C-alpha cells in the first residue's frame, strides 16, 4: 500500500493504496514514484491535509482494507508501536521523524486504523496528527502544538 | 483477573483468573491478597512455572478469557506495549522490573494473549520469558539471560 512520494530525488511522504482509493496527504511535496499511480486524476482537500485519486483495477490486488474499528489498545506502524487512547494516537517522542507522512497505523490484522500526516511532541510522548475513519466517514484528528511530516 | 500475591507485606507479584482457572507463576513467594483463593488446591509445574487452581463458581464472573490467537504486531500490558514478533515477546528496556510476575499481556479485544513470568534485558529491549498458549495447550517460551521477576 505505501508508495513513496518523491520530490527531486528527495522522498518527502509516502502514499498508501486504501481501499479503492490512493490516498497521499496534501501537505506534501513531490510525486508518487508509481509512474500508474502519478498518472491519475487528483482531487484535493485542504480541510482533510489530504488528496485521494480512485485506484485503477490492476492495482486493486495491491489494496489495503480500513477500518472504523479502532478499540483503545496497542496498534502497529513503520516504528513499532503506537500507543492509542482517548480518541488519540501517540508514539515515544522521536519515533516519527519529518517525511514519515502517508505512513499507515494498523491494527494486528492488517486494517488500516489511520494515515499520519503529523504530530505534536509534548514531552516523552508525540500526539500524532491522523486521518481517521468514521462509520465509512473520512475525519481529521489534529492536535495542538502539531508539526508536518 | 489480576490479583496480587503479598509476602509479608510485600507485594512480589501477581495472580490472573484466565478462563477456569486461577494461575500464578509458581517462583513467586506469598499468599494471594484474596481470602477464596488462598483457601483452594494449588498443583504446581515447575516445568511452566506455574501454579494452577480451578476457579470457584461465584470468581468465575470476573475470569478473563485467553487465546492462542497472537498474530505478530502490538500487545497491551500493565507498562504499555508489547512487540510481539518472531514468536518472541519483547518490552523497551526498563518498563518492566521485578515484581512484575503473573501480569497478563492482552490483546485489544481483552483476550490474555501470554502471562509474563520474566525477562532477558538485551540492550535496548527486553525478550519476555513467558507462559502462552497453544491449540489447547499451555507453553512456557523463555529467552536465554532471563531473570525472575
Amino acid at each position: 500500500c505505501i508508495f513513496e512520494v518523491k520530490h527531486e530525488g528527495k522522498v518527502t511522504g509516502y502514499a498508501c493504496l486504501v481501499g479503492d482509493k490512493v490516498m497521499k496527504p496534501a501537505h506534501v511535496k513531490g510525486v508518487i514514484d508509481n509512474a500508474d499511480l502519478a498518472k491519475l486524476a487528483f482531487k484535493k482537500s485542504s480541510k482533510y491535509d489530504l488528496e485521494c485519486a480512485q485506484i485503477p483495477v490492476h492495482m486493486r490486488s495491491d489494496a489495503s482494507k480500513y477500518t472504523h474499528e479502532k478499540p483503545e489498545g496497542h496498534y502497529n506502524w513503520h516504528h513499532g508501536a503506537v500507543q492509542y487512547s482517548g480518541g488519540r494516537f501517540t508514539i515515544p517522542t522521536g519515533a516519527g521523524k519529518p517525511g514519515d507522512s502517508g505512513r499507515p497505523i494498523f491494527d494486528n490484522k492488517g486494517r488500516v486504523v489511520a494515515i499520519v500526516l503529523g504530530g505534536a511532541n509534548e514531552g516523552s510522548r508525540t500526539a500524532l496528527s491522523v486521518v481517521t475513519w468514521n462509520k465509512d466517514m473520512v475525519t481529521r484528528v489534529t492536535p495542538e502544538g502539531s508539526e508536518e511530516w
